[PDB]
């Protein structure tokens, strides 16, 4: 790898993180760049760095205070903190990232130390070419973004949105070798309707209620325009919007520029992906298998969605696919003759010619009453009711399926509709189970079975990834399908007949440059990415993989 030159010195030099050596400048960059007697004499490496790191990290005893710590090294010498992080991912990656960022979040305006970040508030909304020329990177090509209205089961945090941009983009630096000197975090401040920010005399952020729908979507639409011209093949991840955003906000955006959302998009991959190797653990495939599920929210039937284009990808027809997936939402069942159903969950309703076969009858037909005649393999909870998945309600779909699927994906751990350790002992240790909360390994008859998490992070690093190595101009659904696909290809339990569906953090580095290939070949085959040897996209995929390494430096005016 070449040099790179640049034109800082001095103390300036040990104060821009992302290129602070600190002791590990060697003796000639410190006669180059004016920093002899500055520093310690001792020439580091940055392993030796790394290990001093860790033991500080070690001395903090309470996760903010460890993710205070982590913050505060990334804003001394970025190589450093990537180093220390992946060495200890598993530790790390839930203090960088859910569930700590989240306190993190809500305490931002107390907490606050120094800025990351770029922030574009309502009264800047003429001027924001100005806010992205302060940006002093040549080049930004992921962008992750957030007006903090919906903060992982916290709700509205203002301005403190903030943290969750920079912790996503620390997890496609770490996870998909996207160079921290390419990623920039931005939170859109509008306003919050959380009244206990907006009395709070510490709050940092613009203290007035959010902005109306349509003040909204032209703000919204400024920022685009703004982020377009400065970067046009960025690709920009919205995150944490309000419901009633996520989805417009997408589809408006999705062919203009290089976008997705995480929450809707990423889940709906990770979940299928869990499907596609659960299923073939069980014996057979997801195309085979019959699905209900518990919540019939956007979210739901976006996830139903996915699993209904994969399975007609598997052998079936759209209307048998269909079929064979029920929604339940608080009353029993959607079907024919309901009334007052809003567009995307007519598509999954089931037509009551198909249910003269059922015991029972009424208008409303129970959770307990579908599970009684469909008899699953496949049960997936995302209300978000606890206890939902009651002992009867697990026993009567092990009463007819050997070895059942379930997914508990209501976050946090304290809204799943049942426990591992509840479901693995009303199944007598035949389930397959993965959450969408981390869970401990269970305890069951001096047997131990780890609990699988569908976490986003095996999804959106290989996509930014992906896109960058290919040069894709957009995120197409199949894009995210071929994601899905791939990850089930690495399946410990499926690979190796033992361990959890999904693979481990260890791996998660060979996972995403396996999704950015297929990610990259889909966008090359449909035309969204030119077309290159499959050799020379692997390049491009390994010359884009940033790893914790120091670069050599020179000096120029």
């Amino acid at each position: 790898q070449r040099s790179l030159y640049i034109p800082y010195a001095g103390p300036v030099l040990l104060e821009f993180p992302l290129l602070n050596k600190g002791s590990a400048f060697s003796m000639e960059e410190r006669r180059n760049f004016n920093l002899l007697g500055l520093l310690p004499e001792v020439v580091e490496t940055i392993e030796e760095q790394a290990e001093r790191a860790w033991i500080q990290y070690q001395g903090f005893k309470t996760e903010i205070d460890k993710h205070i710590y982590l913050r505060n090294i990334q804003d001394t010498n970025e190589t450093l903190f990537y180093r220390l992080v992946n060495n200890h991912l598993d530790e790390m990656m839930p203090v960088i990232y859910t569930p700590t960022v989240g306190a993190a979040c809500e305490r931002f305006s107390e907490i606050y130390r120094r800025s990351r970040g770029v922030f574009i508030s309502y009264q800047n909304r003429h001027n924001m070419d100005d806010i992205l020329q302060n940006v002093p990177n040549h080049n930004i090509k992921v962008i992750v973004v957030t007006d903090g209205e919906r903060i992982l089961g916290l709700g509205d945090q203002g301005i403190g949105g903030m943290g969750i941009p920079i912790g996503k983009l620390s997890l496609y630096t770490a996870c998909g070798g996207i160079s921290p000197a390419y990623t920039l975090p931005v939170v859109l401040d509008v306003g919050t309707n959380n009244q206990q920010l907006l009395n709070d005399p510490l709050y940092m952020g613009w203290r007035n209620p959010r902005i109306t729908d349509d003040e909204y979507y032209e703000f919204v639409d400024e920022f685009i325009q703004a982020v377009k011209q400065r970067w046009p093949d960025v690709l920009l991840q919205f995150e944490d919007f309000a419901q009633k955003n996520a989805m417009p906000l997408l589809n408006r955006y999705r062919n203009e520029i290089c976008s997705f959302n995480d929450d809707i998009q990423g889940t709906a991959a990770v979940t299928v992906g869990t499907l596609i190797a659960a299923s073939r653990a069980a014996g057979g495939q997801l195309s085979e298998k019959k699905i209900v599920f518990r919540g019939a929210g956007s979210a739901g039937c976006g996830i139903a969605e996915m699993i209904i284009s994969q399975t007609q990808r598997e052998g079936l027809s759209e209307e048998a696919a269909r079929q064979k997936v029920f929604m339940v939402d608080r009353f029993g069942l959607l079907t024919d003759k309901m009334p007052n159903l809003l567009p995307f969950q007519t598509k999954l309703v089931q037509k009551r010619e198909n249910l003269s076969d059922w015991d029972t009858d009424s208008d409303v037909l129970s959770l307990l009453d579908v599970v009684r005649n469909v008899k699953p393999d496949i049960l997936i909870g995302v209300s978000g009711c606890t206890g939902l998945f009651t002992e009867e309600i697990i026993r009567e779909m092990h009463k007819h399926c050997p070895r059942p699927i379930v997914m508990p994906l209501s976050n946090p751990t304290s809204r799943v509709e049942a426990t591992p350790q509840d479901i693995i002992a009303w199944t007598e240790g035949n389930a397959l189970v993965a959450t969408g909360s981390p869970f401990n390994p269970v305890v069951w008859k001096d047997k131990i079975y780890p609990i699988a998490q569908c976490n986003n992070a095996f999804i959106f690093p290989g996509i930014g990834l992906g896109v960058i190595a290919s040069g894709a101009s957009r995120i197409t659904d199949e894009m995210l399908m071929s994601a899905s696909e791939t990850l089930a290809q690495y399946s410990p339990l499926v690979l190796n007949g033992e361990g959890m569906v999904l693979p481990e953090l260890k791996d998660i580095q060979k996972v995403s440059r396996a999704i950015a290939f297929a990610v990259g070949k889909m966008a090359q085959q449909q035309g969204v990415a030119v077309k290159t040897s499959a050799e020379a996209l692997q390049q491009a995929i390994d010359d884009n993989f940033w790893q914790a390494e120091y670069r050599d430096y020179r000096r120029t005016s």
